[PDB]
Parts: structure tokens; C-alpha cells; sequence
């Protein structure tokens, strides 16, 4: 093989250090094509590799293959960016799906969602084909599972569902995300062969289950009393929504119908998984608690009967489209899984979400009181967590854990929140425990997106920081500490969170359909890959020196 010299050698090595967005030019191409062979003992090297390669020059196509046959294994990262919407060569995309079979279904979950995204650049033929033995509007996808009938090797399809029938949590999140696929009004007008791709996925999941061992073939018909359930709740919340009157006739209406289990069958069901989290199986929802929250969407507050005599309470929304506040809570529980891994616990709510169609969802209730609430009822956050932590030797009378958990979950979100571009922040969508968590909620406007003009990029407010103790406290400087540690532990998996906002480009998110091709680089500007460590820690501090400036000048 050719063997690059010290100084091209290095100039290779910048190359392979280039950002996700960067694009490589033909002479930078030219260069990695050369050294092709050399690079081979990099597994870094190989997306730059691939982006050399015309993917319509066939022989081109074919000599990428066999350097990717020879290079070495890529990692996780790299295999996501190879299915998304940049890479249609079914062995390209065979090789990534060989990848991610390496990897535990607890990572396989942690990008499920996008996963199912990429389902979109797949062969939709090797999808239909895959079918044993009509017009796509006459297919209900939620009927699909509730009406049984009487290394190469697998593309993403057959993987995800073969790893679906060992797996009931995965098999839980598949389902529902890909109902939602099905239900997607947008997909089903604008890409009809797209729609189609979504019902054979849904058909070849419900067969493969149908033809499994004993549990598997339970997975199925608990799959189907998933569906039921919903289909039952949707058809409640319509007729709450529909009851004439104030919020108290509709709250009678809703508990009414929920205790008629012989019309409704809602309060008193066989122990099934709740569709939002599946390792937690419910008996139904109890009726005399079921209440809808002030707000014109009328969402319900439903508390559900646990297998161990447990209680867990979710929001249940109809009329509304919950896949961007899905996407925001599943990329913060990615985000606190890597700060976790780095041995941080900023103590992050990352609640549940689960869409369980396009206009349909819900949310897992966390016990908390909104900010604006807080200061209205005890007119500060000291004020609030004195009266329920209170403690003689902790810091301003608080208790220490509680004080330790605000500081850290304060800036875990300052940084999150922040990297995500998240607007419209008031009051009300900042929510309080008396753990001392702090958490942001309503995830309306992303990526640099806010109803008022000119958002500040650091969300931080004159509440946050008096509930520290000031800018001089002790609590302050941790405060700044989490906050510039967070940003670097994020910064080092920026090529795993990029390579997901980049399988979410076409997921008809709001905020990123608005500009699908500036979605990435909205996301990589935030990190600021072009400065070192160091340089990153200097900026963090500058973000927050100058929000605290701005903020006390009002
Ligand atoms: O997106 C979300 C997420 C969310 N969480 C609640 C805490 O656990 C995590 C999820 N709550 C809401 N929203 C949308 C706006 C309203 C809604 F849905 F009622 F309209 N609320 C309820 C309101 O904030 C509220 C009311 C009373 C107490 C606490 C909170
Ligand atoms: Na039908
Ligand atoms: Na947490």
C-alpha cells in the first residue's frame, strides 16, 4: 500500500478531525482517495472516507465497498451517520446495521427513535418483499396488531424487528413509533410510497410476532390491548372535550365514563404495559382522580393503578402533535444517560414522552409546582424550600441534598437548554419538587426559535439565582463549576448527539422542518467545536457572566 509522508500525514489527520458538517472539497477528496488504503487503520477516517464517494458512478460505489470490507470496525457514532438520509447504498446501510448488532439493546433504545427515522432510506422493495403470504387508506395501522389472522444478511427493518421479539421494551417503543409513522397526515400525502414502507413494517412486525415462542406471541396480543386502550381513551377524551359546560362538567363527564368499565373499559383491565413507560404494568386508570388541567387543549391528568399498588399519574393530550417535546425529552435522556457515564449526576428530570399518534400522547407526571407558582404562594425559591427542607446547620436554613440537587439540576438545564436553543421560557414552564429539582417543561420552541424577538442564548433568570443565594454564595461558584463540566462531558459526544438531530431532519418536527438543512449546524454552533477544552470552559463562563449582568439590569 502507499504510505503518506509525515507532513501529508498530519494534513490527513485535520481532515479526519473535521466537524459532522463540514464539507470536505474535491482537492481535500482527491487527497483521501489517494491514502484510501493508509486510512484504513482509522476508524475515524472512514466518514470522511465516504464522503469522496459519487454513490451514482457505480464502480466508484464498488470500490468504496471493498475499503469498507477492509477498514477498521467504525463505532456506534459513525454507524448512525451511515443510515442517514446521505448514504441509499444498501450495503453501506447493511454495514451500519451490522454495527449497531454489536451494540446492547440498552443503547439500541437510547436512538430507537431515530432509528425509525431511517427506516425512510431504506430499499421500500426489500420491506415488501419480506411480507408472507389494495389501497393504502383502506389499511387502519392501529388495526394492523388487533386483527391476527386465522453479517450482511439483514437490512434495518429485519434487524430492529428481530431485536423487537427478544425484547418487550424495544418491541413497546418500536410499535408506537412506527404507528405514529403510519399516522403521519404529512407522509401520507406528500410521500405515499413512504406511508406504504410504515404499514409493511407494522405488517412484517405482527407477523414475525405471530410465528414466535410462547412470550413472544403474548408480546403481540399485549401489543393489541396497548391499542385498545388508547383507542378507548381517544375516544373518552373526545367526548370530554365535546361536553358543554365549564372545566368541573367536563372533570364529572371524564370520571363518569372512566368508571363505567362495562362501556368504556378503562378503570379495570388484565395487567397490560403502559404504552409511555413498559416495565411498569397497569391495572387501569383510577376514575375519581381523573381531572383535566386549565389549559384550551384540555389535557387529563390520569393516575394509573401499578401491578405493586403503586400510583404513576401522566397528561394525556388529544388534539395535540407531542413529537418535539418526544424528541427534546429523548435527546435529554440521552444527554443524562452521557453525563452519567462521565460518573455526573446533575439530578435531570427527563420525564417520559410517547406520541401514540400524531395528534394523540403522553407525558409522565412529575409531582412539582411551576416556578410562577412558587414566587405567587411563597415568594421565593428559598422561601419554598425552607418551608418543605428545612435544615439549622444547611446553607440560608435549607437542607444540604436539596440545596446540592438545585444547584445541579440549575445547571444541567442552563447547559441543556442552552445547546438545544429552547425559547419561550417563563416562569411557568420552569417546574420545582421539593427534592430540590429544578426542570424545564412545554418544549414549543427549539433551536433558537422564541415568540419575542432577540432570545438571549443562556436561559437563565433572577429567581434561579437568588434561590443559590446570590452571586457571592458558595452555591454560586458550584453552580458555574456544573455548568462549564457539563458542557465539556456533552461536548465529547457532539459526533453521537449531531448524527441523531441529522436522522431527524425529515421526522416533520416543527422546529426542524422550518429548515431541516441548518438543523445540525444549529446544534454544532452551540458546542464550539473550534475551541479547545480550555477556551470552551472561558466561553461557558463569558455565557454566564454575561446572562447574570443582563438579567439584574432588567
Ligand atoms: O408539556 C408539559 C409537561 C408537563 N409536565 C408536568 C410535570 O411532570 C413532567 C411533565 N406539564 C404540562 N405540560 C404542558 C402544559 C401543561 C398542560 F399539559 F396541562 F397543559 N402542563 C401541566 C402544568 O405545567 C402543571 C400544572 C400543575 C402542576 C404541575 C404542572
Ligand atoms: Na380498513
Ligand atoms: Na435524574
Amino acid at each position: 500500500d502507499l504510505k503518506p509522508n509525515a507532513a501529508t500525514r498530519d494534513q490527513l489527520n485535520i481532515i479526519v478531525s473535521y466537524p459532522p458538517t463540514k464539507q470536505l472539497t474535491y482537492e481535500e477528496q482527491d487527497l483521501v482517495w489517494k491514502f484510501r488504503y493508509y486510512l484504513t487503520n482509522q476508524e475515524k477516517a472512514l466518514t470522511k472516507f465516504l464522503k469522496c464517494v459519487n454513490w451514482d458512478l457505480p464502480q466508484e460505489a464498488k470500490q468504496a465497498l471493498e475499503l469498507l470490507g477492509k477498514w477498521k470496525p467504525m463505532d456506534v457514532e459513525d454507524s448512525l451517520e451511515l443510515l442517514s438520509s446521505h448514504y441509499t447504498n444498501p450495503t453501506v446501510r447493511r454495514y451500519a446495521v451490522a454495527r449497531l448488532r454489536q451494540a446492547d439493546d440498552e443503547d439500541l433504545l437510547m436512538y430507537l427513535l431515530q432509528l425509525v427515522q431511517a427506516l425512510k432510506y431504506e430499499n421500500f422493495d426489500d420491506i415488501k418483499n419480506g411480507l408472507e403470504p389494495i389501497n393504502s387508506a383502506e389499511i387502519d395501522s392501529s388495526q394492523i396488531i388487533t386483527s391476527p389472522l386465522p453479517n450482511l444478511e439483514q437490512d434495518l427493518c429485519t434487524f430492529l424487528i428481530s431485536r423487537a421479539c427478544k425484547n418487550s421494551t424495544l418491541a413497546n417503543y418500536l410499535y408506537w413509533y412506527v404507528i405514529v409513522e403510519c399516522e403521519d397526515q404529512d407522509t401520507q400525502q406528500r410521500d405515499p410510497k413512504t406511508h406504504e414502507m410504515y404499514l409493511n413494517v407494522m405488517r412484517r412486525f405482527s407477523q414475525a410476532l405471530l410465528k414466535g415462542d410462547k412470550s413472544v406471541r403474548v408480546m403481540r396480543s399485549l401489543l393489541a390491548a396497548q391499542q385498545t386502550f388508547v383507542d378507548r381513551l381517544v375516544h373518552l377524551m373526545k367526548a370530554v372535550q365535546r361536553e358543554s359546560g365549564n372545566r368541573k362538567k367536563k372533570n364529572e363527564r371524564l370520571q363518569a365514563l372512566l368508571g363505567d368499565n362495562e362501556k368504556m373499559n378503562l378503570s379495570d383491565v388484565e395487567l397490560i404495559p403502559l404504552p409511555l413507560e413498559p416495565q411498569v404494568k397497569i391495572r387501569g386508570i383510577i376514575p375519581e382522580t381523573a381531572t383535566l388541567f386549565k389549559s384550551a387543549l384540555m389535557p387529563a391528568q390520569l393516575f394509573f393503578k401499578t401491578e405493586d399498588g403503586g400510583k404513576y399519574p401522566v397528561i394525556f393530550k388529544h388534539g395535540d402533535d407531542l413529537r418535539q417535546d418526544q424528541l427534546i425529552l429523548q435527546i435529554i435522556s440521552l444527554m443524562d444517560k452521557l453525563l452519567r457515564k462521565e460518573n455526573l449526576d446533575l439530578k435531570l428530570t427527563p420525564y417520559k414522552v410517547l406520541a401514540t399518534s400524531t395528534k394523540h400522547g403522553f407525558m409522565q407526571f412529575i409531582q412539582s409546582v411551576p416556578v410562577a407558582e412558587v414566587l405567587d404562594t411563597e415568594g421565593s425559591i428559598q422561601n419554598f424550600f425552607r418551608k418543605y427542607a428545612p435544615s439549622e446547620n444547611g446553607p440560608n436554613g435549607i437542607s444540604a441534598e436539596v440545596m446540592d440537587t438545585y444547584v445541579k439540576s440549575c445547571a444541567g438545564y442552563c447547559v441543556i437548554t442552552y445547546i438545544l436553543g429552547v425559547g419561550d421560557r417563563h416562569l411557568d414552564n420552569l417546574l420545582l419538587t421539593k427534592t430540590g429539582k429544578l426542570f424545564h417543561i412545554d418544549f414549543g420552541y427549539i433551536l433558537g426559535r422564541d415568540p419575542k424577538p432577540l432570545p438571549p442564548p443562556m436561559k437563565l433568570n433572577k429567581e434561579m439565582v437568588e434561590g443559590m443565594g446570590g452571586t457571592q454564595s458558595e452555591q454560586y461558584q458550584e453552580f458555574r463549576k456544573q455548568c462549564y463540566t457539563a458542557f465539556l462531558h456533552l461536548r465529547r459526544y457532539s459526533n453521537l448527539i449531531l448524527n441523531l438531530f441529522s436522522l431527524m431532519v425529515d421526522a416533520n418536527i416543527p422546529d426542524i422542518a422550518l429548515e431541516p438543512d441548518k438543523t445540525v449546524k444549529k446544534v454544532q454552533d452551540k458546542f464550539r467545536l473550534d475551541l479547545s477544552d480550555e477556551e470552551a470552559v472561558h466561553y461557558m463562563q463569558s455565557l454566564i457572566d454575561e446572562s447574570v449582568h443582563a438579567l439584574f439590569a432588567a
